[PDB]
């Protein structure tokens, strides 16, 4: 698998998302994520929630092989129906 961060929040509660990611990619051993600046490739919250195919505000946005999830609690969510049930 391979996850991407893109963007930041800066607000502890979403941030979770992140260091979540980082963590599973300690237990895991196979799924790299990578982080995303959107100040270097220059997207807009409007281009985020375009791409990610519907209105997401929430931030950050973390992204699953190729495909959004939506914010910390949507990617334990994910994490859950694909792995942990
Ligand atoms: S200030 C951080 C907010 N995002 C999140 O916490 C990610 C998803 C969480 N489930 C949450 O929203 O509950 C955020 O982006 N807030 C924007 C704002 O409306 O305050």
């Amino acid at each position: 698998m391979q996850t991407v961060i893109f963007g930041r929040s800066g607000c502890p509660y979403s941030v979770r998302a992140k260091d979540l990611a980082e963590k599973l990619s300690n237990e895991r051993d196979d799924f790299q994520y990578q982080y995303v600046d959107i100040r270097a490739e220059g997207i807009t919250k409007e281009d985020l929630q375009q791409k990610a195919g519907k209105p997401v505000e929430t931030v950050p946005q973390i992204f699953v092989d190729q495909q959004h999830i939506g914010g910390y609690t949507d990617f334990a969510a994910w994490v859950k129906e694909n792995l942990d049930a």
